[PDB]
């Protein structure tokens, strides 16, 4: 059972590589998940120099790649695929769709390497507007709640999601991103297929104020439900 690997705090590292328009980038992250109260906490760097994206627009990316750190309640621990597929891990994939605009595609390796759970990742984005609210840098340093909704999919031994997150624009309108998340399994063990349910996820994001590097600091929490 993975779901062993995560009754206490366990480091967590993040990188990732983007492409966005030909703009290219890296972000490396660290921190540690508590899954036991569903929590997150990490500080993302971009190591190229400034974001050519905002940070808020890349936190599924960030952060969906641990959603193995949501606290399923104990009446619902055999709906939890993200934990029973650890050690070995799982390929996370993701289209990102924002309305208007242009699209993420995002692939993701998540494993343990050695006792720590890394988050492996590569974007690539394309057809974005040069001042839209994207590339225009008009979105709030904010994230909004919202929901996770999981299905099971029999078919790769796997689950997929599907959410709409809205971006707070700095004009008080709003920016869609419709997400398609899928997850196969890495290794050969059994897993768990999960009932329809969803992660709750709420989270602030802040600045290190000793930090001059661009930057993001993010607290989240992430609780399954619906079942
Ligand atoms: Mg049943």
């Amino acid at each position: 059972k993975g779901e062993e690997l995560f009754t206490g705090v366990v480091p967590i590292l993040v990188e990732l590589d983007g492409d966005v328009n030909g703009h290219k980038f890296s972000v490396s992250g660290e921190g540690e998940g508590d899954a036991t109260y569903g929590k997150l906490t990490l500080k993302f760097i971009c190591t190229t120099g400034k974001l050519p994206v905002p940070w808020p627009t890349l936190v599924t990316t960030l952060t969906y790649g641990v959603q193995c750190f949501s606290r399923y309640p104990d009446h619902m621990k055999q709906h939890d695929f993200f934990k029973s597929a650890m050690p070995e891990g799982y390929v996370q994939e993701m289209t990102i769709s924002f309305k208007d605009d242009g699209n993420y595609k995002t692939r993701a390796e998540v494993k343990f390497e050695g006792d720590t759970l890394v988050n492996r990742i590569e974007l690539k984005g394309i057809d974005f507007k040069e001042d839209g609210n994207i590339l225009g840098h008009k979105l709030e340093y904010n994230y909004n709640s919202h929901n996770v909704y999981i299905t099971a999919d029999k078919q790769k031994n796997g689950i997929k999601a599907n959410f709409k997150i809205r971006h707070n624009i700095e004009d008080g309108s709003v920016q869609l991103a419709d997400h398609y998340q899928q997850n196969t399994p890495i290794g050969d063990g059994p897993v768990l297929l999960p009932d329809n349910h969803y992660l709750s996820t709420q989270s602030a994001l802040s600045k290190d104020p000793n930090e001059k590097r661009d930057h993001m600091v993010l607290l989240e929490f992430v609780t399954a439900a619906g079942i």
